[PDB]
């Protein structure tokens, strides 16, 4: 367990903004980071959840991991 989760398979409409109001919920964000397509300008389908609480990222990832955002189930993983 670390305070920063991977997060795979968001749907092509998630970006920086939509990702806090969701993972949010489960405590203070440090950071958030939803590479954008310099073509498309939508995500590359994985971001990075910085908690400042490795408390809040596990309780993230037990309620998100499997979890479906705008119908695409989603993959939710400690990083490091
Ligand atoms: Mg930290």
């Amino acid at each position: 367990a670390t305070d920063i989760l991977f997060v795979g398979g968001i749907d092509e409409t998630i970006d920086e903004k939509s990702l806090y109001d969701i993972f949010s919920s489960f405590g203070d964000i440090r950071n958030i980071e939803v590479p954008l397509n310099m073509t498309t300008k939508k995500n590359r389908g994985f971001a990075f959840v910085e908690y400042v609480e490795v408390d809040d990222a596990k309780h993230a990832l037990y309620n998100m991991n499997n979890f479906e955002l705008n119908g695409k189930r989603i993959h939710v993983n400690y990083s490091k």
